[PDB]
């Protein structure tokens, strides 16, 4: 089963990989990693739509596995 992740849990996992928050405005935050990945995450809702979660994984350069273990 598809379990919609919470945006703040996604942000904690990104931060554990070395992404750092560079903008916070309008209920969104933009995170960059030293290797140049750039990821925007919406926080206005408590859970992310599937497509937004899959956009975040794409832009973060992650698989589901790596994601869940952080
Ligand atoms: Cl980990």
């Amino acid at each position: 089963m598809w379990m919609p992740p919470r945006p703040e849990e996604v942000a904690r996992k990104l931060r554990r990989l070395g992404f750092v928050e560079r903008m916070a405005k309008g209920g969104h935050r933009l995170y960059t990693h030293p290797d140049g990945r750039i990821v925007v995450v919406p926080f206005h809702s408590g859970e992310l739509p599937k497509g937004t979660f899959k956009r975040i994984l794409r832009d973060a350069g992650l698989t589901e596995e790596e994601f869940h273990n952080l």
